């Protein structure tokens, strides 16, 4: 049928699962006769799933979470992305006006975002005391130092989701961003070019850190949003002091805590500024999550997305992922504290870069979390994440 459509996201449990349930429902009562089938996908296995059923876009999903940047980019040079630049309402277009840049490819739009996710420490600031650490490291020597402190405390100082690979990597882009130049940056991103020096000596900084042996002692094993001893978990349930990660973070934490309640002392803190490093102190990076209408459908699809932006839906959003919703006007619903300092990095940037893996796209980005992971288990050199980038890149 045609008023009928499949709708893909990727908030596997509790209220988030629930929020698409609501607005599902809500949907269908102002839209009569429309019915939206749901299919809640846990993240490390939507890539894979989106990209079997798009091969044939007849008969895959009406509605999807985007993977972002060079990998929605991959899909709309497929045609499996539908041009939204004339579609998406005036609300959507005022009030996501800062976001929908993430979504805009040649100067057209194809997706609608709902959150904006930047990346940074999420800490106990209860493990912080009981370590000694009154004030969050301003410089990675300083954090290095803490991780120390943390050790002798008898905690795990930072929790790492490695297996999933990403979580890892994402130590090695924000190293990578402190150290090379804005020009350099931009430019080996774009270009596919991983050459400069400020490539190797980011992950010398990395295998620093690993050389003090401060992560949970299972990280290898560890996924990131998984289950209690997924390194959110550790994080959650403080058995670990920090983890590193998009503005996601409070609500996952809010789900793995003992109460299913928000983790009473969560605290924020920017990655910190690297010494010799000659990136835009104090850049961000991060994620914006949207959703794509398939090329072969309906308006009824249209008008689901268009949904998602109203400001009363992004407000709902925001507390049901206590995240930061796109939609300016409803960010005013806001009231973690952690978030808040969020916003106040966000409203003040010049810029923000996507994912690293994001920006360099499936080939180049699986290759290089990989190569970090692999660093970390001692079997690669911050030169083997270089070539592994490089090899990758060949394909295109
Ligand atoms: O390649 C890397 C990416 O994969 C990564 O993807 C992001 C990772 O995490 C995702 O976050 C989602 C968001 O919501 C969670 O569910 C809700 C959380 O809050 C609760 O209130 C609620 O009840 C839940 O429904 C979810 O579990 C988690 O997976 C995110 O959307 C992805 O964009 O980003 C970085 C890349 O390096």
């Amino acid at each position: 049928d045609d008023k009928t459509i499949t709708f893909w996201h990727n908030a596997s449990a509790g209220e988030g699962r629930q929020y698409w349930e609501n607005l599902a429902k809500s949907f269908e009562e102002a839209n009569p006769g429309t019915k939206v089938e749901i299919q809640a996908i846990q993240n490390e296995d939507f890539a894979g799933k989106l990209q079997t059923a798009m091969q044939d876009p007849a008969s895959g999903p009406d509605v999807f979470m985007s993977l972002g940047g060079a990998k929605t980019k991959e899909m709309i040079d497929a045609g499996q992305v539908m041009d939204l630049t004339d579609k998406i309402s005036d609300t959507v277009k005022t009030d996501m006006k800062t976001t929908l840049s993430a979504a805009t490819f040649d100067g057209k739009v194809y997706g609608v975002p709902v959150s904006v996710e930047p990346g940074g420490m999420w800490y106990s600031k209860d493990l912080f005391k009981k370590a000694g650490v009154s004030d969050v490291p301003a410089t990675y020597e300083e954090l290095l130092a803490d991780a120390k402190k943390l050790k002798d405390s008898g905690t795990d100082a930072i929790a790492l989701g490695a297996k999933d690979a990403w979580p890892a990597a994402h130590w090695y882009y924000w190293l990578v961003l402190r150290e090379c130049s804005p020009e350099v940056y931009d430019k080996s991103v774009q270009d596919h070019d991983f050459s400069n020096a400020c490539w190797v000596n980011a992950g010398k900084k990395l295998q620093e850190l690993k050389d003090l042996k401060v992560f949970n002692d299972g990280f290898l094993t560890t996924t990131a949003q998984q289950g209690a001893n997924s390194s959110a978990g550790l994080l959650a349930n403080h058995k670990a002091a920090m983890e590193l990660m998009g503005a996601w973070e409070p609500g996952v934490l809010k789900d793995l805590t003992p109460d299913q309640k928000p983790m009473a002392d969560l605290g924020f803190f920017a990655f910190p500024e690297v010494a010799g490093g000659e990136g835009e102190p104090g850049a961000l990076m991060g994620g914006v999550t949207y959703f794509c209408v398939n090329p072969k459908a309906s308006q009824t699809s249209i008008d689901f997305v268009n949904y998602m932006g109203e400001k009363k839906n992004q407000e709902d959003y925001a507390k049901a992922f206590s995240t930061i919703p796109a939609s300016e006007p409803a960010r005013a619903v806001v009231t973690d504290e952690s978030l808040k300092q969020v916003i106040e990095y966000l409203d003040k940037a010049p810029s923000m870069q996507l994912w690293m893996d994001t920006a360099l796209g499936t080939n180049i980005g699986n290759a290089l979390n990989a190569a970090v992971v692999n660093m970390l288990s001692g079997q690669g050199s911050p030169e083997d994440i270089v070539k592994a980038m490089q090899d990758a890149a060949q394909k295109g």
